[PDB]
């Protein structure tokens, strides 16, 4: 029983909670052991749901937080009706508006270290990709932002909150050193 885990427990809501548990479960792993990685799904978790939530009613169809199962069956009928290009490697949100399937990234290094990484290991020309960090810093494919500034606002001041409570109690360090 970590610190760690009773604080994500006490940090984010049952539901996230909840569906990252699955997740890790669904990929092998532990979230009493593995509990910085705990922390980062339930804040990726977060942020994809507060992403989804910008912009107007259907304008996204949400990808992450499924089954690894439904999500591809969902990414299929995407496909299979857009005509867009079927991605390697599963997404978080598909964009009606703008006709694209978007990554969201979350980071503790420098926003440029990580999407250069993810560009590369997306291996996806047509994915788009956005970036925030615990540190206000944003990349976006294409200087392409997709929602309006207010939207992006609140996601970096979330993640800075998580920052700061994480902090006093003395788990930001080894937070930022687990990535
Ligand atoms: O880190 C992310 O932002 C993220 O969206 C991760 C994922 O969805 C996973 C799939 C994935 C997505 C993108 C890339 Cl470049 C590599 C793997 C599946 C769950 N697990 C992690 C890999
Ligand atoms: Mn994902
Ligand atoms: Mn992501």
């Amino acid at each position: 029983g970590s610190h760690m885990e009773d604080f994500v427990r006490q940090c984010f809501n049952p539901m996230i909670v909840e569906l990252a548990e699955k997740a890790m479960k669904e990929y092998g792993e532990d979230p009493k052991i593995e509990t910085n990685k705990f922390a980062a799904i339930c804040t990726h978790l977060e942020v994809c749901f507060m992403y989804s939530d910008g912009g107007s009613k259907h304008r996204f169809e949400i990808i992450e937080g499924r089954d690894r199962i439904m999500a591809w069956t969902v990414v299929n009928s995407i496909c299979n009706t857009t005509g867009v290009e079927k991605p390697k490697f599963l997404p978080d949100l598909y964009d009606y508006k703008e006709n694209r399937f978007i990554d969201i990234g979350v980071t503790r290094r420098e926003v440029h270290i990580y999407y250069l990484e993810k560009a590369n290991k997306i291996k996806s020309e047509k994915t788009h990709i956005h970036i925030f960090s615990f540190t206000g810093e944003e990349m976006a494919t294409k200087a392409d932002y997709t929602l309006d500034e207010e939207s992006r606002a609140r996601i970096k001041t979330r993640l800075f909150t998580i920052r700061q409570e994480m902090a006093s109690r003395s788990l930001w360090d080894s937070f930022r050193q687990s990535e």
